[PDB]
């Protein structure tokens, strides 16, 4: 694989957001005798700035090492100014908006499907000793009505997301697979709530107080008990009492099959 892509193969479409380094666009990758392929394009305004270009392109390098159906893929890079990273596009956009609009048209089976797919991605990351640290519905994208994906790891960063974070992450800056399991538990809660944020109206400071007192997000309406049980397990104060993503995958499979 040569990841460098000729600039003329890319047509820049609309801005669909932004990150630390600049704007994110949707567009198209064109190639001889092929259908145009829809893509996301990260831009770096004032790249080179040589140190800036380095950390920008490191975002591509992070994505490059991963190969999973439920994690967005790197297509390629343009390493001349202005520097761009070319990623797979998920055409239906962000999960939260998707869940809010399609609420009365989504069944419970689909919502569990999304948590299952994601857990397979996270079982994949854990087996590569990779720690995401920003698992949250805000960072999941919708590829098809029956397909969600973790988005770019670079664009996922920043909020300290106190409301999603494991206690040992907040208190002592420890970030492991176990703290990832905490955040996933929150992410499934968001999914079952159809994109409502955790701890609405609660100040960040109040949030750590509440979790130490043993308070947890409530069971969503129409969440099956076994699923909420699995969730609360993700929120064991003791990091080693939480299931691994391997276990989460296995249990969600059977819960999903049950609901179908
Ligand atoms: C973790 N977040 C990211 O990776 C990300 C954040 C903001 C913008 C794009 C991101 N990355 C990304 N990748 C692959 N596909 C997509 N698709 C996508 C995302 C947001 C939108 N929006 C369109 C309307 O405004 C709100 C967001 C549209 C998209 O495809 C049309 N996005």
């Amino acid at each position: 694989r040569d990841y460098e892509i000729q600039r003329e193969r890319i047509e820049l479409g609309r801005c669909i957001g932004e990150g630390q380094f600049g704007d994110v666009h949707q567009g198209i990758y064109m190639s001889p005798e092929n259908p145009a392929m829809a893509v996301a394009i990260k831009t770096c305004k004032n790249c080179t700035s040589d140190s800036v270009r380095e950390k920008f392109l490191q975002e591509a390098l992070t994505m490059r090492q991963f190969d999973h159906p439920h994690i967005v893929k790197l297509i390629g890079v343009i390493t001349e100014n202005p520097v761009w990273i070319i990623m797979e596009l998920c055409t239906l956009g962000e999960l939260r908006s998707f869940l809010q609009v399609r609420k009365f048209s989504l069944d419970l089976a689909s919502l569990i499907l999304y948590a299952y797919q994601l857990s397979t991605a996270l079982a994949y990351l854990e087996s590569k000793r990779f720690v995401h640290r920003d698992i949250a519905a805000r960072n999941v994208l919708v590829s098809a009505t029956d397909c969600v994906k973790l988005g770019d790891f670079g664009l996922s960063r920043y909020m300290l997301p106190i409301k999603w974070m494991a206690p040992e992450s907040i208190n002592f800056r420890r970030f492991t697979s176990a703290s990832d399991v905490w955040m996933f538990g929150v992410c499934m809660w968001e999914i079952l709530m159809h994109g409502v944020k955790p701890f609405q109206g609660v100040k960040n400071n109040d949030v750590i107080g509440r979790i130490e007192n043993g308070e947890r997000l409530p069971m969503p309406p129409n969440c099956p008990p076994t699923l909420y049980s699995l969730m609360t397990k993700c929120w064991a104060y003791d990091p080693s009492r939480r299931p691994r993503f391997t276990e989460l995958k296995a249990q969600l499979s059977t819960i999903l099959e049950e609901e179908k």
